[PDB]
RNA sequence: ACGAUUAUAUCC
RNA sequence: GGAUAUAAU
């Protein structure tokens, strides 16, 4: 019921040309794990990833309070080896989502081209340039070779000088214009990030896919420009934020929390990108309409060629050493193509939109939408359609909504039927939501009000203590380090002031960290660093300085532009409120480790040996 | 060998 | 503008 029914008029040639560069050992495994992927055969390769952690031993010594803490002692880097990466492919890739029924398609097709029509209203589809490409793509991107003809370069910046590269993607772009393709091959890799670790074991966290360096050109000519035009800006979009940093998205949470209407809802998607169905992908798509000639051509080829009909190349261990599987997907969103973002934002914006209708009772059922209730939808878009936009803030999949009332709580079965199920509640349970915007979960954060001395009021951001000084205290790499990241120790303590200031142990912790790196160190990598003899780097002062730069000069949301001129002016949470949060507080392990934490200052400063330090901790009494 | 999109800090 | 570091989807 589920299997994958490959193209292979399309997948064909791809295929074939990876194959012909393997024949010595191109098998057909019939041992393949693949239950809703077509397979295609595999071949020798050699592991790549890893699943070890370094210690950071700077910030360890100097949170030890948190050593008896597992939700801090957890943390590990994820595992990106073929077993981590199977492990994760086994769980949410290798999965499939039922086609929607022809109620749902329906309500999607006439939402997404309303959408693409309000996108589009200030804004026009354009193809993007080489060398707009030759300017944005970072020196060290990965090539991702698939075949021998594309590994002559060392580097993307290499590449994009050769004008040989270019003939590789003159060769192919010249097919697409055809209708066909034959090198746009996706490469794997588990993303390498800080996730807790159970039963001894790092956990694996999330596919990455990226195609070679000439095929993401080919996709960033012909796309590149719903990001290079920022489509999905809050201006454009009214519900993305693209654009905006981490901290003030809790700004664009207090004004949607200004709207009437009921709780404020945030339902996160279990494993968003594998659950995109062909519809979206279709839906999404339909961006070509309002594309021309040359252009549509590319967007299409792109599409449907590679988007619709991907080619993956995946490690895999088996018991006679790592293998290399050829399978192949015609939905899901490739987490790393040009889009995946700003469509990901795009869809969720379309589903929420949807989800909002059902709350509404625009329409009634899923499995057919009369036609008196499509006149509904279209009229409903049309009257309110862009103020329930302005009700939600949508970064990809992290979505928060402020419905008109709460039926939408219990308004799933659009949301299931799309494939967008929930995570950690059942299919049918109704929403949890918020009546305080302060406590709103939104890309991993929530967000505190916080009164100034002065009066004036941040919004600031805040998450759980715990999953801050968790990641802090470990990094990519393996076995235990001291000097060699203690410049990153200091990198995570300035995160610390400048981000969550207003967190006491944090404040303490990141003041202790600075007095025990040495001073004049600068980092040049994570592991690397270089001695200014005569400058300090990032003192007191000139913390305090980013902190006026960021929390007031560029603060669009703080009028009065006067500085603060200490540390000391800069407020923390309420005692209360900080130790929700995770805060040590009140316990007696912290009250020790705070009296005494130039002991442990000392003592790290010994350790790294004979350096010029200075005592950032009087910037508090 | 090291995805895309984006913010911030630093160094050049 | 680049590189590094961090963080987010
Ligand atoms: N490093 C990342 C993280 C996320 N994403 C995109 O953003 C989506 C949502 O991210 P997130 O919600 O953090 O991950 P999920 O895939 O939803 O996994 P889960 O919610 O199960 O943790 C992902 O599916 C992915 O396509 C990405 O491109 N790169
Ligand atoms: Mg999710
Ligand atoms: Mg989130
Ligand atoms: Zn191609
Ligand atoms: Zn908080």
């Amino acid at each position: 019921i589920e299997s994958e029914t490959p193209n292979l008029d399309i997948i064909g040639k791809r295929i074939e040309k990876i194959k012909q560069e393997h024949e010595t050992s191109w098998h057909y495994d019939q041992d393949h794990p693949y239950k809703t992927w077509a397979y295609h055969g595999s071949y020798e390769t050699k592991q790549t990833g890893s699943a070890s952690s370094m210690v950071n031993g700077v910030v360890r010594l100097l949170t030890k309070p948190w050593d008896i803490i597992p939700m801090v002692t957890q943390m590990a880097m994820t595992d990106t080896t073929p077993f981590g990466q199977q492990r994760v492919f086994k769980e949410k890739v290798d999965t499939r989502t039922q086609e929607p029924k022809e109620g749902t398609k329906k309500l999607m097709k006439i939402t997404a081209e309303w959408l693409w029509k309000e996108l589009g209203k200030k804004k026009t589809p354009r193809m993007c340039t080489r060398e707009e490409f030759t300017r944005k793509v970072r020196s060290n991107a990965a090539l991702g070779a698939i075949f021998t003809d594309e590994n002559k370069w060392k580097s993307a910046r290499e590449a994009v000088e050769d004008s040989g590269f270019w003939e590789l993607v003159d060769k192919e772009r010249n097919l697409h214009l055809e209708g066909k393709c034959e090198t746009c091959v996706y490469n794997m890799m588990g993303k390498r990030e800080k996730k807790l670790g159970e039963f001894g074991k790092a956990k694996g966290s999330r596919a990455i896919w990226y195609m070679w360096l000439g095929a993401r050109f080919l996709e960033f000519e012909a796309l590149g420009f719903l990001n290079e035009d920022h489509w999905f800006s809050r201006e454009n979009s009214l519900s993305g934020v693209e654009g905006e940093g981490l901290h003030k998205l809790g700004y664009i949470l207090r004004d949607v929390s200004k709207k009437e209407g009921g709780a404020m809802y945030a339902d996160d998607t279990a494993g968003w990108d594998t659950r995109i169905t062909l519809e979206d992908l279709k839906n999404e798509e339909m961006v070509t309409n309002h594309m021309e000639g040359e252009h549509k051509k590319l967007a299409e080829a792109i599409f449907k060629l590679t988007y619709q009909n991907k080619v993956v190349r995946v490690q895999r261990p088996t018991p006679r050493g790592t293998v290399m599987d050829i399978i192949s997907r015609r939905d899901q969103r490739g987490s790393g193509q040009v889009v995946t973002y700003g469509l990901n934002t795009f869809t969720n914006m379309e589903a929420q939109l949807i989800r909002q209708m059902e709350g509404e009772g625009v329409f009634k059922s899923i499995q057919h939408l009369t036609v008196t209730e499509e006149i509904a939808v279209k009229n409903w878009l049309v009257r309110v359609g862009r103020e329930r936009l302005s009700r939600m803030a949508i970064s990809g999949d992290d979505c928060v909504v402020k419905p008109l009332d709460d039926r939408f709580a219990s308004a799933l079965t659009a949301l299931n039927d799309m494939g967008k199920v929930r995570k950690d509640i059942q299919q049918w349970e109704p929403s949890r939501g918020w009546n305080d915007w302060t406590q709103v979960p939104f890309c991993s954060h929530h967000f505190h009000e916080l009164i100034m001395k002065d009066g004036r009021v941040l919004v600031v951001p805040c998450r759980n203590q715990d999953e801050l000084i968790g990641r802090a205290r470990i990094s990519q790499g393996a076995g235990w380090s001291l000097r060699e990241t203690a410049c990153l120790g200091k990198s995570y303590a300035q995160m610390w002031s400048l981000m969550y200031f207003h967190r006491r142990d944090l404040r303490l912790a990141a003041n202790a960290i600075c007095s025990a790196v040495p001073s004049h160190w600068v980092p040049t990598s994570r592991t690397t660093w270089s001695i200014h003899a005569t400058h300090e780097w990032m003192t007191t002062e000139d913390m305090l300085t980013v902190w006026n730069r960021v929390w007031i000069q560029e603060n669009p949301w703080m009028e009065d532009k006067t500085p603060v001129e200490s540390w000391e002016e800069i407020p923390y949470l309420g005692k209360r409120e900080d130790q929700w949060c995770g805060s040590l507080i009140g316990l007696t392990s912290r009250a020790t480790w705070a009296k005494n934490i130039q002991t442990a200052i000392n003592q790290v400063r010994s350790l790294i040996g004979n350096e010029e330090y200075t005592d950032y901790m009087p910037s508090m009494k």
